[PDB]
């Protein structure tokens, strides 16, 4: 029995692993196309897939208009990644305001006084910062630009947030893989990817300062610390963005991937089979999530989701 899904590259490393493990355990096949959140929303609204995947949650008004249900799948994090010589992953430090100024093109050199001051003892080149951003409609760009809007008033007014924004500069890469590839190809570059892409490529991601003023390294622990303040119980359709999370251990660009399905499917058998996969992922696929440095959904959230499936589908 075969289900089809498409969307967010943010969750693709996890969906791929779950699909292989779910097949071993049940004999069922899950097919997933990594095409970005914009692509995911478009394909599910076109009815070409059984599920769409996006890291930008849709609001209740949009879900009602489209006849869709929405639920989280797993929590991850967006991380700034760099191509700098002699920098270990996590070593480079940026505040949210400084990261905003870099992506705005206000801070254009690696030896800019703010970068040097935040990184004592780090050797920085006297070269241009080469920006890399997503070219496609992206949930990773949504969570990144959403975070930047909260910590940079100039970013909020000039660029704002969304699956696509008007980037002041840089090159555009397709998908998280395309941003990773461009960062590897260009010396002195800076991009943003979901943590699993920095880890599989052995790329230097940066530390970021959280709203509590602590220097944080992106990992399942810091993502979980950010997720700990999420009020999922009071969210409608799980519409909640968890960037700039409070508290001492939170990674400031923590994000949730969401799955989208039709509340009244034309194929009841395939829709039931889709929910069969997601129930397995949330109940039996937590080790796989932790292994890839995602945060598996906690039990109360899984209960809320299963109740949502019951009432909406």
């Amino acid at each position: 029995a075969e289900i089809s899904g498409a969307g967010a590259s943010f969750i693709y490393p996890l969906v791929s692993k779950w699909s292989a493990d779910y097949n071993a355990a049940t004999g069922n096949k899950v097919n997933y196309q990594s095409i970005g959140s914009g692509g995911g929303i478009a394909q599910i609204k076109a009815g070409t897939v059984d599920f769409g995947s996006t890291d930008k949650p849709l609001d209740s008004a949009e879900l009602q208009q489209a006849g869709l249900g929405q639920f989280p799948s797993a929590i991850g994090g967006v991380v700034p990644v760099v191509n700098l010589e002699g920098i270990a992953p996590g070593k480079l430090r940026l505040t949210g305001a400084l990261l905003g100024d870099i992506f705005l093109g206000k801070v254009t050199m690696w030896n800019d006084a703010a970068i040097v001051a935040a990184n004592p003892g780090v050797t920085l080149p006297a070269t241009k910062i080469n920006l890399v951003h997503r070219s496609d409609g992206s949930g990773t760009t949504f969570n990144f630009s959403n975070y930047l809007s909260k910590v940079s008033p100039e970013w909020k007014s000039k660029v704002g947030e969304g699956t696509s924004v008007q980037w002041p500069g840089g090159v555009g890469g397709k998908g998280n893989e395309g941003v990773a590839s461009y960062v590897q190809q260009i010396k002195g570059s800076i991009g943003y990817v979901e943590l699993a892409y920095a880890l599989q490529n052995k790329m230097p991601y940066t530390s970021l300062q959280n709203a509590a003023g602590q220097w944080i390294e992106p990992n399942a622990e810091s993502f979980a610390a950010a997720a700990a303040s999420a009020d999922w119980a009071n969210a409608r359709d799980f519409n909640l963005v968890i960037t700039n999370a409070p508290g001492e251990k939170a990674w400031p660009i923590t994000a949730t991937n969401f799955m989208l399905m039709h509340k009244q499917p034309k194929d009841a058998a395939r829709s039931k089979a889709t929910l069969d996969f997601f129930k397995w992922a949330l109940e039996n696929g937590q080790a796989q999530a932790s292994e890839l440095h995602y945060v598996p959904l906690p039990p109360e959230l899984v209960k809320q989701i299963e109740a949502y499936w019951g009432s909406e589908f």
